[PDB]
């Protein structure tokens, strides 16, 4: 039943005005709330542990200066099939109706990241809000 | 192809405020009210008639207590292709972009119910409007 | 505290497809239906006593013929200060922030109407819903 | 890959006061407008000339009667995969999420046209930007 | 008493992604274009007449500067009392519910401009739409 | 110009769905989140520290127990003139068009607190974020 998940609100959401519009999709959809932390900039190695799996990619050291360009929020949400639900709202910029198709149009300045399975919500989780 | 539908808008609606909401995607779409009723407590023997081709269905009698848990309205919406439209737009909890996908997520409490076809359309609107 | 208010919406909401917008706003600010009817055509009579302070005015005819040309909902609505609060919601078509501010530009198609007083709700929540 | 592609909106937009709304579709997925031109009433030659391809089929004259029967936005915006993701958007009046599937409910009063191909992009702008 | 007014969509809105969001405010409140453009970038011609009577003010030309840092829309709007309803839609940064107030909070970076009056409407009509 | 203010996003606005409304209203408005924390339970002590010029009012205790019912969410925000601007926004029951003017009906419950003053901002955000 309940589950939690880790939702990054990423620096291109702070610059384009859309943290409320990304928080309110999921907040509408019943999830809740249960740990938060603004970042103004997120430590380095902090966004390197969450990119973990990518660190052999092409892309991982710009994504990395991506996501610490501006603030971040860190999020734990709680709800009825959590991870699955809200990585279907996260979506993708191909698919209207979901954040990333209705307000993204980029492969790395998409807005929104949320955990995509239970191991890997469990250790995004520990990542950023380590005192749980 | 004008159609008329049945819709209701049920208890969860009531207390997470979201009749408006729901309403208003219907009323964007352009589908016209034709009848409407409130109900602050719907009979159970509606309920069950609604729910008939469930009665035998695990879920019957607890669902059946959730549609009497508070308020409902009944509403008949007309316009062109009416019924799969607004099924379209009531959608379910995994497909965002729809009534239950951006707004449920719940098995039971999930909003609005809409007709799924002619005849259950017909069966239904007869239920809630018998006139 | 709890009060109980008339509200009609009339036939330009429904003409201009605002019916959902204008109860949204009153379900916004958390008031609830207790009451409620759809009218395809409310009948007349129904109409003119609900004017009838107005049966010597210039604009009476023309006003009931306005609230005849197309479908209304009566609604009864509760909550603290119900009669003021929604009152002050329906605004005026000078006044942004308000229902008729926002979105009506007419002296008598102006969306809404909404009991002004005690006196008044009780006597306009008898004419649509005397079964109370 | 950054492209231009050209929108109309249409009279029944203008009539349903959605022209706003359909826009605001556009700008929040972060396309921007290259040009713009009002039409109060678009000269019959330049529909006729967008709907070239459709000149044989039977709907045709009426489909050019509505497109005139009130006031067009034509549109060039530009993005990243501008003419893909704006067709996306338009979508269908059975796709909810997509502006035809959420406010559209008609094979004719279908609120917006987006060019579907590279070819017609560059096309449909020459008839309505031909500067 | 039907009027035409003269609206201004800035630089500012353009960078925010607000176009549609003022637009619509002012489509929702009933009012209808009767002719708009697009300018990438507006002449300084142009915006210098617009704000000519602010000439002789220490703003002047960084004002002017701000106009022309990013596209405007220009744009005629006709309803009922248009000059002051559209006026007061506008409002100020100090009064939410209004365009400025719920969405400007700048001296000069302030979303939109709205005609005053008879007069500066029918002057600011004649720039922006000679024709 | 530029100031900071405290907000107090209140246990009712979690229990209703409308952090994200009443964040998004601000956000809109052009202010900055500069730090914000999110309390599942804020502690009684800074409860009755930041409302303790309210102390030997009637409704202190009653308050105190409100605002420890549910979460909280303690925010910083900067921009022009934020410490009047968000009080603005904040208003006040009677008045539509603000947060509590279009969202609460409550003398207690109502969603937000802003605060109203230099020193009282100062104060505020001395108490949520002593760092
Ligand atoms: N192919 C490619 N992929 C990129 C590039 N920049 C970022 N990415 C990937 C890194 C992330 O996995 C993804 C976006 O971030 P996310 O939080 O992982 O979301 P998601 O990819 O799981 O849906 O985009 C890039 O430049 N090229
Ligand atoms: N599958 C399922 N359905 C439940 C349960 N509890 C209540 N229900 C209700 C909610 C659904 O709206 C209602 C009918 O769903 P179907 O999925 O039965 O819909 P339909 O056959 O009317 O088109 O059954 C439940 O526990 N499981
Ligand atoms: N002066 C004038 N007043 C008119 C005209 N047509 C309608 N009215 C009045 C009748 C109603 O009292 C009012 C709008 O309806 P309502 O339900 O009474 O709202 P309100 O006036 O109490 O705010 O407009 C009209 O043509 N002229
Ligand atoms: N298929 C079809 N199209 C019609 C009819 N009447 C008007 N039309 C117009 C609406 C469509 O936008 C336009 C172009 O046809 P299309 O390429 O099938 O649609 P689309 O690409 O705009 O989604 O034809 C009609 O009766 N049938
Ligand atoms: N008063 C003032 N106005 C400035 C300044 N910098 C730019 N402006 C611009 C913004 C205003 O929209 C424009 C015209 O002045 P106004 O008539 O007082 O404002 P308004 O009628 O557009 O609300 O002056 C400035 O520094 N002070
Ligand atoms: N006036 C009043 N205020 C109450 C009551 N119960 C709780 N409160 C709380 C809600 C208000 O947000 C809080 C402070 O309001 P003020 O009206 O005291 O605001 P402020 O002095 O912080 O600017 O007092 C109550 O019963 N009456
Ligand atoms: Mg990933
Ligand atoms: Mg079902
Ligand atoms: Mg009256
Ligand atoms: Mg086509
Ligand atoms: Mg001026
Ligand atoms: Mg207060």
């Amino acid at each position: 039943g309940l589950q939690r998940t880790l939702v990054l609100i990423k620096p291109d959401a702070f610059e384009r005005s859309l943290v409320a519009e990304i928080m309110g999709r999921i907040e509408k959809k019943n999830f809740k709330i249960v740990s938060m932390k603004f970042w103004s900039k997120a430590p380095r190695n902090l966004i390197e542990q969450h990119y973990k799996e990518h660190s052999e990619q092409s892309y991982f050291n710009d994504n990395c200066d991506f996501m610490v360009s501006g603030p971040i929020i860190s999020i734990v949400y709680e709800g009825t099939d959590a991870i699955s639900k809200i990585r279907r709202l996260q979506g993708n910029i191909l698919t209207p109706g979901t954040i990333r198709g209705d307000l993204a149009n980029d492969i790395r300045e998409n807005l929104i990241h949320a955990s995509d399975s239970e191991d890997s919500a469990v250790d995004e989780i520990s990542i950023w809000f380590p005192e749980t």
